[PDB]
């Protein structure tokens, strides 16, 4: 039975074609939803009672569009979400981390806005742990919003948002200095021929994935939900292609910001990620991933893909990794392992952001230190466990991959172990 | 002797990669198409789209088999639409340029338990208009398709049946039914109410890897351009889904809102062709055709090794086409199932035929007019010629191209065994 | 017949890693193809009688080589005109006549910085008693061949120069030295005394490696059968490294003392024969056609489209053989670069190219001796029809048999262009 | 050139020319092969293990040492020949030849002694095979060739023998017949490993089919992770010759790049006049060919072909060879009891020496059977906190590599313990820099 569920014949398969062949509509999904869902906060979803329903249905990350509203309407958006997710706080293995992304306006007809100046420093005056930031050009444009987040938001993610020709055209030098990408095919749509988008996206993902780097796949992906209780067949078909290309995130914008169904957008989103992320042909991503990725005296790189290796070898639930700033999870996360990664960490603000990578399941530590080091890393070992058996990770006889540091500190994961759960 | 200006259109870098990671890497926005939009664009004729004039501009953006829904009309309807196609496609028999075949298929309605009455009459209706194609509704068993075929009468046997897949079962029961179809619909307006809207993706990217190892056509259907019905553009997911279909392996997309009642048909006939031009160049043809080789089984039959000679052949020297003489358009098909980059120039006498090789991705069927030469070598030049020439005029082929000439030993279909490296004079 | 996947390795032919393909080789498969590798016999005191060489040919002996570092001109001209009368004594039976080639190796440079005029004297002497190949020793340039070359002077432009690699500057210069060359022998005696002895197998297969992606002759050389120049049976490594340089892809394999001066030559060319027929079928051309596939680059040259096209279609439906027309070997040539199972049976009237195709492996040549037939389309089929009775007559063809025939547009050497599916009836 | 960029500019050019590294990172077989080259020398020790019949030649005390320093890491006493004295005499002398190196670990090198039988002869286990094996076991030997298997039945017999005392001992089934070649399935199961007896092999079928059996066969055991010996003519000329013919150093280094995990002499070192030269050419021509493995291509079929495992150690063992083969790991050093761990290793075939450290005399001179294994015996008596007791034997580890030229400053190490003291826990793998 166990072979039958989450595409694992499609998973056997010897070439793409015969994967293909093999995908079963009756073979149901049992891992985790690992692509995070990033919904616009807006008039359809800015109370606490329906931001408690999204964040049920699978919200991980809430974007404010600086584009629409006011500093006073985003601020009570922010405070909404963050009522509605320390509502569960109550149950320490149940509770689950919202980032909060600010979309820029824009540099419209000119370097950096003076609107966007002032966005940006509401931004870290609030405690935003990502910038969506609109139309980045150059590694230039990049900087100006590093530069803007002062030194108070050294550690806001950065995802740089490409919609025109110019970003399409100079993607290397602005991944580069960037967090993160978002493939913005509104803009993108009107900037170059529609016909032309899926290649940026499809290129652009691709480029990210190599590069270990989040990318978000944005814009009209269920937009007739935005009047209608069920997308169009094109929409869904849309979603499971973003997630089958290799993004890390999906997003939500006018079908959560002002559309009758926000709640039923994100539920849409779940349930394909899931289907999306079994129909995966792991076995010819992880050997592409792998033999691209490039030789590395790091021991936090080395210890990821041995990791991994260590996790497919035997069908491993989870990968569990104490991680500081979110670093040990992303090196896990960008061999893309079918096996959980289930990041244990003390920082709100990590746990926040690992949302976009994906497969990366943060899990915030509020438990009382130990006093030996060695004593205080297992307790958060067995708080991953504990966390993982109450939400469906995990059961008594799997195998899990644990992966350390000999050191506290970020900087210094080198340790692999394999352990069996009970 | 080719040029670095050739090698950086039609996504030739991202086509030499030698992985499919690296191939994704390489897709270039400026990398502009140069082959002929090889996947065939299916229009549901209607309201919008009835008028001899409309069906011109329709055949101009690029509608290449004109379906018609017996779910709705009447036969009175269809056969006025049926005509209207046909007046549309013969207005343009005076220029080369611009002549191409159309297909006419029939949509049944559905069954009840067996075939339905309506449907046996609707069957006898496109027997008797001469139809090509057959798209069955809620196809579910392998008996479904011996129904179906039975009611093709004495005079209808070579009229393609295309099964549609729109329910649980039909996907269950799959290869048994692709088995005894000529080719698959994934009919994803029923399918996504009849199974989980979630799994459709499942089920299209499944029936479409079985139809291509199958070497048999499959459509893919509804709501591509759904916004086009009232809106002049469509959504980023919409796009995206055109190009994914076709990336996927389909041979033919479909439309049927956009163009039976919107506001736009022409248009959404357009956008269908310009995403797939772009599509066909992304796709990974050396996985692809290294796939379909290791998969397909040892063949003694001389088109099927003929054929995989000639796509290898073409493939070795970036031909410009695979020119085939055909009567049956199985020899087309043949070349069609290995996915080669060049386009498949069909010479054939048979007037059906040309229509029916539409639903074969990369097939331009040329229907040949002149009568037989006495001595058939000559006969056989004389429509390889005919072949090479249309494709000069068309922009396919220029002098100094090499091409591949597929053509058999003796008159007569089933004895195609010969490929030929042609350079253009 | 399940016989027939029994047979050849074809379990381990069908596996899908070279590990499983290693796992699979069976003692009990029995070869059935022809033996393709080509055997060298340098000619001495034990192999100069007409009566020993007619009993060498019929061991397998394709190549006789003439080591002009031993010897008078007078030695090496009674040497050529035996194994000519032993050659032509089988000519009264055209359908199983065998040619061999004749192959001048030179004494080489010595001290000094190149061609020595030894070695100018032999060349001409070669010339003038019509040698087909040229062993040139100790090549450390393409300055060297240049000098061969120009020594065989404007009659001996036919002559195929295969360059010897012995030494350190050769295996460096080797790229520049291929280029300019028709093939190369790893000379191992020199080249384990030149370099260091455990370094020499990395030289053979990096040599063998790159000749077989130029699609250029490379003959495996020195000590492979040693100890039969005294003992009727050979040791366990030797046995080995003959199977070995097969896998490598050597297109020839030789013997020197073995033949020249030894006990047991006609019994070394059979050990040599046996090894070699079981070493072809364990080749694991799955991972072999893929990779000379890839590496090969794109080709406008017809005859080389062809080649790829037809050995594609052979794979595809096991055939017997691939027959083709060849005036000068090059046709044949290009069938064999990409390493066909199939028998590549190469039809020629040119006595010297079918004895210069034995330096391609799987070249089997058919000497035609009767004059042209009046219409060029009739004495095409006569030369087909020429080889499928030398097949039939050699055990390479059976009725039923599918064979793949490669042919040219038009008389003289340069346009062949056609490849077509024959059922051997 | 992207995936190698960085490790470039980091380790240098020269680097990344040597020991066949620029053949390495091709991507296919054939390009592998058009980049192997003469002039790039192999840096890693020789990993092949070498058998050496000792018989007269070979004996004395001062001769075994010359052949310890050459390379020999197993004596093989063949018991066709010779007598109970005589083969004892052996042995005591290989023993003070081994030990007279016993001073320092950094000089010390741990040498298996393997007895192989003399055979049925014309059913069962014969009258001189069961005295020869009680010899085996009364004299402490580390491994039995066993000659003519032919059946399972064949190899419990052989261990039966062997009594209660002896079930330590390594089992290495040699295949010398049709039979043994048509039942290896059955016979690999139950044994230890196997041997490409090709001596008898060569007569007992075709002469050209037996480089199918060797090929067949060693393919078989790397899939099965269990040893398998290439033996019998590799040099044989060197007998009476200083210098190996052509086709002699092509089969050994064929027989390494086929996967065999050790080499054979027989009577190039038993009775011949080079010895010594024997060992040593056998040794040049091995470290040639370990460094032209392909290893992208053996790696990935390795993996595709290994099921998948819920056993710890294992897992733990491909994720060590993984991390080993990213970071171009000097070596991957390994705490083992019974020499498991360090098997379970070798079965993937890295290319960084695997160092295993034990306690065990025993497996330190049976883990030469597999490739790529480097024995170290720990002496020191047992720390009173265990997690001490594991950290010095894994800085005896990094230690001895240092001395030995295995590691240097800046290397990277892959460090492979468990979780609990006793053999079957290995479940930990840490990467550690060299300071
Ligand atoms: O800036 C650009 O480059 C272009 C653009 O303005 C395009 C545009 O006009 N859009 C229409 C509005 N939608 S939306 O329905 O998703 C949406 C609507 C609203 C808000 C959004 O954040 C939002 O994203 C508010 O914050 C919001 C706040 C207060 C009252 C109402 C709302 C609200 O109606 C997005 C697309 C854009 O922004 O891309
Ligand atoms: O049969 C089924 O199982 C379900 C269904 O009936 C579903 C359905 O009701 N649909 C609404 C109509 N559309 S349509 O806009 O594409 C479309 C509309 C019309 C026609 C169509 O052929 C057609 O396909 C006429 O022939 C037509 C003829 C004469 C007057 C008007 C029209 C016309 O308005 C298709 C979807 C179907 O058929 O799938
Ligand atoms: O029974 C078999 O399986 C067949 C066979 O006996 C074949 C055979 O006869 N051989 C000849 C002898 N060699 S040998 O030169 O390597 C060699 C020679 C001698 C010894 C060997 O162990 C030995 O291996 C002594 O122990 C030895 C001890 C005391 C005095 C002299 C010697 C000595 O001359 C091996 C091959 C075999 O064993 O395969
Ligand atoms: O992923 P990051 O940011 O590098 O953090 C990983 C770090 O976490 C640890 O596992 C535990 O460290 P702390 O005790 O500081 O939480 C370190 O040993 C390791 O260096
Ligand atoms: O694809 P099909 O229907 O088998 O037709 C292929 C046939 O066409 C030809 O090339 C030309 O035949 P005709 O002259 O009868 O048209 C035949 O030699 C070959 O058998
Ligand atoms: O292999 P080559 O030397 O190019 O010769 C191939 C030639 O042989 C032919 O098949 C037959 O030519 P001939 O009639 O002159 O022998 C030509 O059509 C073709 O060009
Ligand atoms: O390879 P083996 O035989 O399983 O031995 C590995 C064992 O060695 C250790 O690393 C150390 O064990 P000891 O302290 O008993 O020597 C164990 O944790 C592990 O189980
Ligand atoms: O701003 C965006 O999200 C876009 O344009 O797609
Ligand atoms: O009938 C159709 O076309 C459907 O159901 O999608
Ligand atoms: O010249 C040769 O043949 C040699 O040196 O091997
Ligand atoms: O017994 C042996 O060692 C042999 O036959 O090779
Ligand atoms: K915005
Ligand atoms: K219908
Ligand atoms: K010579
Ligand atoms: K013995
Ligand atoms: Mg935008
Ligand atoms: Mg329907
Ligand atoms: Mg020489
Ligand atoms: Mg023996």
């Amino acid at each position: 039975a166990f072979f039958q569920q989450q595409q694992l014949p499609a998973a056997m398969a010897d070439t793409f074609l015969e994967h293909l062949c093999l995908l079963d509509i009756d073979s149901e999904p049992v891992a985790a939803r690992s692509t995070s869902i990033i919904a616009t906060i807006g008039p359809a979803s800015r109370s606490v009672e329906r931001l408690k329903e999204m964040i049920k249905a699978g919200m991980n990350i809430a974007r404010l569009n600086f584009s629409h509203g006011s500093h006073e309407y985003h601020a009570e958006s922010i405070a909404n979400v963050r009522e509605a997710v320390e509502s569960f706080a109550g149950s320490p293995l149940s509770y689950r981390p919202v980032a909060i992304a600010l979309d820029t306006k824009g540099p419209g007809s000119g370097g950096l806005s003076e609107q966007d100046v002032r966005d940006l420093r509401f931004g870290v005056e609030h405690g935003v742990d990502i910038v969506f930031a609109s139309f980045v050009r150059k590694a230039s444009d990049v900087a100006a919003v590093r530069a803007a987040l002062g030194p108070e938001g050294h550690g806001i993610k950065i995802i740089s948002k490409i919609e025109n020709h110019e970003g399409v055209k100079r993607f290397d030098e602005i991944l580069e200095v960037s967090d993160g990408i978002m493939v913005a095919r509104g803009d993108l749509g009107i900037e170059i021929p529609a016909e032309k988008v899926f290649l940026a996206q499809k290129m652009m993902i691709g480029r990210c994935n190599l590069a270990g780097k989040p990318v978000v796949c944005a814009t009209q992906m269920l937009e007739s939900m935005i009047t209608k209780p069920r997308p169009t067949r094109a929409e869904t078909s849309d979603v499971a292609n973003a997630v089958l290309d290799g993004a890390d995130c999906i997003m939500l914008s006018g079908e959560t910001a002002k559309g009758n169904f926000p709640v039923e957008a994100v539920k849409m989103q779940h349930a394909i990620a899931r289907e999306a992320e079994a129909a995966v042909y792991h076995r010819q991503l992880f050997e592409e991933l792998r033999r691209a990725a490039p030789l590395s005296r790091d021991p936090t790189e080395v210890t990821a893909i041995g990791a991994v290796e260590a996790a497919f070898k035997c069908c491993a639930a989870a990968i569990i990794v104490l991680t500081t700033t979110g670093r040990s999870a992303q090196l896990l996360s960008r061999y893309r392992p079918r096996a959980a990664v289930i990041a244990v960490t003390r920082s709100a603000q990590a746990a926040r952001q690992v949302h976009l990578c994906r497969g990366v399941f943060p899990l915030l530590y509020r438990e009382p230190p130990e006093a030996i080091w060695a004593d205080d890393v297992d307790r958060r070992v067995q708080f991953g466990i504990e966390s993982g058996k109450l939400r469906g990770f995990l059961r008594v006889g799997d195998l899990v991959i644990v992966v350390t540091g000999w050191r506290p500190g970020s900087g210094y994961t080198n340790i692999m172990r394999v352990l069996s759960i009970s």
